[PDB]
């Protein structure tokens, strides 16, 4: 070892931690650590906006399983990342931002962008730090990589900033600790026997098991679930998180049958998922006959709202394994799930063959539907779906995509913090992660708005995307529940703006489309033509389902109002 | 004759009362019921593509119009998306209120959409920031919010508000509707003590080279008892970028081409509403060897930061100016100084605005942004009036060759002390709603412009006669300039040749792109008759700012350009 | 100027400020500044308990305007001041809190007492900050000095800690700036004179003016108030923070006629004074007929609440003064205040004559007003109860304190955050702070446990206090709000302990009195013996104006029932 200046010894920490890319916007403030990176061979990946820059972050750990890293420098820099940090702290994802920031000696005598960055990023991180003192930078960064994974807290973003003098300074050899550079495995906590064998006697004496699974169930392959569900008979929901863990054929996968099992399950497993608004705060207005039980490596999924009658904390894997072992010589009653089985098999084709020929609504435009149609009758042809990472974003959008997007092999959307705008950013993150096949993003109108300029990103960095806009000229959920419940449509209204024009002022392939004839060739050569743009004039006459359960007018006690009359029943 | 009502109604009285006539923001369903009730009672929603633009309005509109703005914006995103622009009116110190939308009291902790911890967020950044439980109180909570954000109880700046949805619907009972919360309120005057006034005096009369440099607070007056002052005193005058047009150009104090010999020789450096941050080199003696110091401001954040005055002036700054100009008047000040600077300033201001006429191409073959400035300069008197002009400038290299190249508008607005990359195009917006008479010009880098360029749609939708023009240099460029000059390296800092008037048409405004130095007056001419109008300058990478030579870009140890910062190591090693 | 620790500069800083004695309590991190404050002949008053060293500094700058300085170690020495920082924050006392801190390069390492003592003390300062740049050590003393007077907030605490290695460290005499060691006057912002005539225009139309002070007030001597008051014709009322400002024989002086005053004022002007829970949050409902006028040199003191139809924000004796003299050629009609002085002179008279001869309650033991009425009794004899500094502290003990002392040059007690255990720690700022004539505290048991070796302090210091002590071996106002609205007495009981013998085993006069008879010479051998207390064993059968009115309850609305109840009418 040399005596270098904390700046290089940041770059090592981050090439030897397994970052091969950093997203970022170069401020004077990072320049010490943004030119380390690039000597080292680490990719730079430059955007328009910081926030999407920790949006792509975000998407790649949600992906590979490893945490990724954005950098940005002092005052806007690190503020445009709020929203994207408070979006990846929501969903429980690992990552760091490196923030710039002002040097010691001028502490609160204004310097340019001296702002509290680590008071106003503690709310939604696990650790906001000022690194002060040059020995100590190489721990501080393992320590808050190891809290990004959960230690101390639970997974989720890290912000660290290092004052300009300190970045400069140099550590000697003697404190540049072996054990503080290297990676780290994952941690692996295991089942207790007894919370095994107590769960698989609350399988054996159930009728209706229901799993649904989460963000913790998504970072294993499925194979030790499918395992349990074979094992246990039980019907099977994902959610927006988890997505992809469980063929559809399976005899469990019931996924148009979401009310059907809630209603009626009498002992619902949750493995690595929360019961937030997403799935009715777990309520017994939403679940009146379950018993409940919950896995997860994580207290973030098992103490939230209901308490199991078992709870493990462990590894999901090992978890699922475990139980599917002791539950040698249980022939599961699968009455229940095989009834719903054959009702979702009709559902589900149905609403699929449904989507190639759904009209235009009453303005004359193509329901966005079609959208999912045509990706539909591509698969096969000039893209394999089952290997394609999908996006939505959105409101009346977002909610079509839960139903229209059926094949994919990942899916990532706005989240449960309803993050408009992370869909560009997520596609670009996705496809430099996996370079191999397009990533396909369908997104409101309104939503792109926001991040629509990362289209130059996806150009400079070459990001095979395409994305496909549901252009109906507004924020049209808030349209609906404007009209529906107040009698009154105002600021909701947006323009017939040329999102394809946009994509290629900034050198992207583009194409229009009014004709819903016309979106499987103009998919196609969006494929072929990656980084592009399909710009949809789309109806403001059709209403998603999130839309027709009242999401917009947020009811006091649910998200949705057939949960939240169910909730004031219970009340009473 | 009050009835009970609820919440949601209140909040619109109350915002319509205190003078709101319009509402910056993004609809959502948790603000929706203000956002119907604020419709129903006339006032203009001005609805955006990103809530941190309109949280620029709504500073823009305050620091034109001393009237305090409003944003609203729904829970979670909506309300992390101001973040950027709430810490900017901070730093700036503009009154502005936010109105978040948050979810239901009994969904408090239990993964509701959209619960995180926004008032945490926004403590460090805010004068308040809090969630308002109680529906009888709301209006009482909103009254003292604004006062705090005119700077009761702390120092001029933004407020943060957010009423559960289901404190929102709940009715409120006439009788705890007071009339004193829902009317406006009158600005404080506190005014200065004749003691005060009488020892700055002495000091200017003691004084060969006093210097007034103004800020904000002397902004939030029209500049006539400045005027009085550094008539009766002498003084030479420097404005800041948030205190330009105080000051007539022709003043015989007014000597803006002489920063650095103003502050290297006064003996008497008299702040007006003005911190001695980084940009006036922390007020260090390093920077202003000879100076005495005296503060005036009606903010003790424009009082006691880095340097102490031997008098400080707590009050209404038009009223202590006007004070102390009526204390000298018999005094002869000995101008010979001023006059000297003045007529060096003539000289030097007069060369450099004529040679923006015809800056050469950079090496690359591509306008200097410069270029820009000769073309506004060119057209004043022709097809519009610099003198009603609000300009802005917004970038790197095109920012501080905008503090050079734009001396005659009616008002100034930019990146701030923060420096906010992306302010132009929102600003432009609310400046141009604010004074709908004239094109409001916004000048921004590509950088700088990607970052809310979205928002030429709102100016679109919304019929806002702004122009603005990119100075396209295919890079954030006094980044790339920095990694050449002290590092050897450039990487990740390139941009593309992205037709910005494309994304302008794409809009439906009006846009075209200029190559050809010649093709500027013309272009701009024409952006003037079709606002809203995007003007996409190609200019060279082969031109470095002020800024950029003086190491902005390097961060130094003491002061934010290295020629003070090597002036700061010269004092410490005596 | 000579290069000089950080340390010496703290030293030079606070004396240089006018600072001539520092509370504190020693630990190794403050030891450096605790040595140069000792080598500068800086006085420095050790006590036993951290809290005590700043409550005295509260009591320090209550009385003498003359901003005082607590110091403390790292740790459990800061988090020991956090109830005294809490009480100054809500008083509005300017004051400063020197605090301990580990060394910079131990940051978040577990160094002994790294625990994050500015985010604690935030809430409850003006400013708390570490100070990591020795040559700004200076700059920022001087910052928070003016933060702790108002400056860019409101009057009161602020908070500043230095890391040791830090306090070691030289600054070269360059970055000494003479005008950041120097004392600083107060500032003095002025009226304008629209507001000062459009006050004076709702006096004249008034017939029913009424002036409640406050902290802003007490400020002042009393002399613009009283020239107020008399071109006015207003009642006056003051508030526990605002005693000793106008003669108790002046016309408008009206103590005794509290709640007639607030329900007929047609004009209510606050001077200095908040419109908080004491003076029933200024409702309409506690004042039915007034219009509001707000005077005050902090906005602290002018939107809480009520808004005044004017409110001036200027230095309050300057603010009184002009309205005096915009009333230049006023006949104020003084019917009502006169009517209420000629009753309040029976009320409060009887009152007083009474506190001699109060009986014994039911259980035979001494009822405290007894106390008040000895006191009263050596008035002229043994002491001048109007050059004496007055301490009230206790539940019940402190309602009778504020109708038994009524002759005092200065009152302190537990504030408006109801802090009990200030009576010993104000006594020893405040005989210090007036070292010519005893102070007298008088405080309940429960009180006094909290804070009661402080005696040792008052010895070692030779402060001459004498403590007063209702021993009445209960939280009594708790005993009688628990039977009476909840029927069960429990864990409100103390003992009949011996708080003579605790004063005696350190070092100070103590004597025990249980006949009422005896008052008089105990207190007056306590006098001549300072530091001296006297334990009263007193009744628990004696209910205070405060038990009697719910204070004890906690209403919804209002801090007593009768102000709850009007407000609930009101709401109605
Ligand atoms: C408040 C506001 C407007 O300002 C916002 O900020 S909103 C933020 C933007 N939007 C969001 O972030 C969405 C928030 N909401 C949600 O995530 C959902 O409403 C929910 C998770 C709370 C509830 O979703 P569901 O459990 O209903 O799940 P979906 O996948 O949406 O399924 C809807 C229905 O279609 C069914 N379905 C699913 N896949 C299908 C398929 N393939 N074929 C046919 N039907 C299918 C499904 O069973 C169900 O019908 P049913 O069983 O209730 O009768
Ligand atoms: C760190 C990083 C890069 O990552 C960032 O985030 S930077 C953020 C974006 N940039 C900013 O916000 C800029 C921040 N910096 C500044 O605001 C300024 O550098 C400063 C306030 C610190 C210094 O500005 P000056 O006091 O130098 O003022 P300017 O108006 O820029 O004047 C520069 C020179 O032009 C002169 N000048 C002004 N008007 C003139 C005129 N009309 N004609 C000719 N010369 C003129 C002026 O006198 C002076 O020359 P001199 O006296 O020093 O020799
Ligand atoms: C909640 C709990 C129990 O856990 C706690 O923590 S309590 C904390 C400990 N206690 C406190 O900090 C006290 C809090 N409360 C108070 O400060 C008072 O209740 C109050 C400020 C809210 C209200 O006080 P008043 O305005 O009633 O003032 P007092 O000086 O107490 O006067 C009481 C009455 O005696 C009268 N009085 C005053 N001086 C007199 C005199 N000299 N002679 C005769 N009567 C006199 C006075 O007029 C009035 O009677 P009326 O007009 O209402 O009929
Ligand atoms: C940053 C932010 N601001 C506001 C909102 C609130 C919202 C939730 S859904 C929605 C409408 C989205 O319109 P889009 O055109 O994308 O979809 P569509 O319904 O198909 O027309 C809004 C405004 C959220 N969640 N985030
Ligand atoms: C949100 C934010 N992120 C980064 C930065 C740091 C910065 C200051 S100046 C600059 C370059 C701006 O490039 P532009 O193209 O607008 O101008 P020009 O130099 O003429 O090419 C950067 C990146 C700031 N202040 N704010
Ligand atoms: C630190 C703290 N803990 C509890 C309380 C709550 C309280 C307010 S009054 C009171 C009883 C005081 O008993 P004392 O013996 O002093 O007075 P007396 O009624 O005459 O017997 C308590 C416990 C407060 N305010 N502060
Ligand atoms: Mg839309
Ligand atoms: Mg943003
Ligand atoms: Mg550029
Ligand atoms: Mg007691």
């Amino acid at each position: 070892r040399q005596s270098v200046p904390v700046a290089s010894l940041v770059a090592e920490f981050l090439q030897e931690h397994g970052v091969d890319r950093v997203f970022g916007l170069q401020g004077g403030h990072i320049q010490p650590i943004w030119d380390q990176l690039a000597r080292r061979g680490v990719r730079i990946v430059d955007v328009r906006d910081e926030g999407s820059a920790v949006h792509m972050a975000h998407a790649h750990t949600e992906l590979t399983g490893q945490t990724a890293v954005a950098m940005v420098t002092a005052g806007p820099g690190v503020t445009n990342t709020v929203t994207a940090v408070a979006n990846a702290s929501v969903s429980r994802i690992p990552l760091l931002v490196i923030g710039g920031c002002p040097p010691i000696p001028q502490s609160n005598m204004g310097p340019l962008q001296d702002i509290p960055h680590t008071a106003i990023l503690e709310p939604i991180t696990r650790l906001a730090r000022t690194l002060r003192s040059a020995d100590q930078v190489l721990r501080e960064f393992d320590e808050a990589w190891a809290r990004a994974s959960g230690d101390r807290g639970e997974p989720g973003p890290v912000y660290l900033e290092i004052p300009t003098d300190v970045l400069r300074r140099d550590v000697p050899p003697a404190l540049q600790m072996r054990e503080h550079l290297r990676a780290k495995p994952k941690r692996r906590p295991q089942p207790h026997p007894d919370d095994v064998a107590a769960v698989a006697d609350l399988i054996r004496a159930a009728e209706k098991p229901a799993i649904i699974s989460g963000r913790g169930a998504r970072t294993t392959d499925g194979t030790d679930l499918v395992r349990l569900l074979d094992a246990s008979g039980a019907a099977y929901l994902d959610t927006q998180e988890s997505r992809g863990l469980v063929p559809d054929s399976h005899p469990a996968a019931v996924g148009s049958a979401r009310s059907a099992v809630m209603r009626d399950t009498d002992l619902l497993i949750t493995v690595g998922r929360q019961l937030d608004y997403q799935l009715g705060m777990g309520s017994p207005a939403v679940f009146p006959h379950a018993k409940v039980v919950r896995i997860a490596d994580t207290a973030s999924e098992l103490i939230d709202n209901r308490r199991g009658e078992v709870e493990i904390l462990a590894e999901p894997g090992a978890a699922l394994a475990a139980i599917a072992d002791a539950l040698k010589d249980h022939t599961p009653d699968t009455s229940w799930r095989d009834e719903l089985k054959a009702k979702h098999r009709k559902r589900a084709e149905d609403y699929r063959q449904a989507l190639h020929s759904t009209e235009n609504g009453a303005d004359g435009h193509i329901h966005p539907n079609r959208i999912f149609g045509a990706l539909d009758a591509l698969d096969g042809d000039v893209l394999d779906l089952g290997e394609t990472i999908m996006i939505a974003d959105g409101g009346d959008l977002l909610s079509f995509g839960r139903l229209g997007i059926t094949k994919a092999r990942r899916y990532l959307d706005a989240g449960a913090f309803g993050c408009l705008g992370v869909a560009t950013p997520f596609a670009i993150g996705a496809a430099l992660a996996y370079p191999d096949r397009p990533v396909v993003a369908v997104t409101g109108d309104g939503a792109f708005g926001i991040t629509a300029t990362e289209i130059d990103t996806a150009v400079r960095h070459d990001a095979k995307i395409v994305v496909i806009v549901s252009n109906n000229r507004a924020w049209n959920i808030e349209r609906y529940d404007q009209a529906e419940n107040y009698g009154l449509v105002v600021g909701t209204d947006l323009a017939d703006s040329d999102y394809a024009g946009v994509a290629r002022a900034f050198g992207a392939h583009g194409e229009r489309v009014t004709d819903p004839a016309e979106l499987e060739g103009a998919i196609r050569r969006a494929l072929a033509n990656a980084p592009a743009l399909v710009d949809v004039v789309t109806t403001q006459d059709a209403a998603s389902p999130d839309s027709g359960k009242g999401l917009g007018f947020v009811p006091d006690y649910q998200a949705l109002t057939p949960w939240n009359d169910a909730e004031v029943a219970r009340r009473q």
